[PDB]
DNA sequence: CGTCGATGACTCATCGACG
DNA sequence: CGTCGATGAGTCATCGACG
């Protein structure tokens, strides 16, 4: 029937609006997790700065 | 009159669909910058660390 | 209260894939 | 060809905001 093709279609939409949401999340938690990278990666390029301006002395 | 609501609500229901496009686009590219700016800090870091085992040297 | 635009949910129009 | 599920678009239900 029509009826049931409608219904079939109803959860095809849903599991659709679903997926585009779970997309958004991955994506924003992907940027979340570089955004920690980022800083973990930055300081201790900083730390390792200060080690080469420091033994650059003597 | 329900017929120029119709439309107004057609016209809103395209900037949703945008914006939600934009949005992606936005995160995509976010993404994209984050990556090539973790790969400049880790080789930045990788060259330090090398400065650093070779002014390890006296 | 009615009316607005925004947005989630439902429905319709198409799509490519299948047999 | 008819039929499937996926997905963009149109439509309906409902929201908060406005006045």
């Amino acid at each position: 029937k029509a009826e049931r093709k409608r219904m079939r279609n109803r959860i095809a939409a849903s599991k659709s609006r679903k997926r585009k949401l779970e997309r958004i999340a991955r994506l924003e938690e992907k940027v979340k997790t570089l955004k920690a990278q980022n800083s973990e990666l930055a300081s201790t390029a900083n730390m390792l700065r200060e080690q080469v301006a420091q033994l650059k002395q003597k």
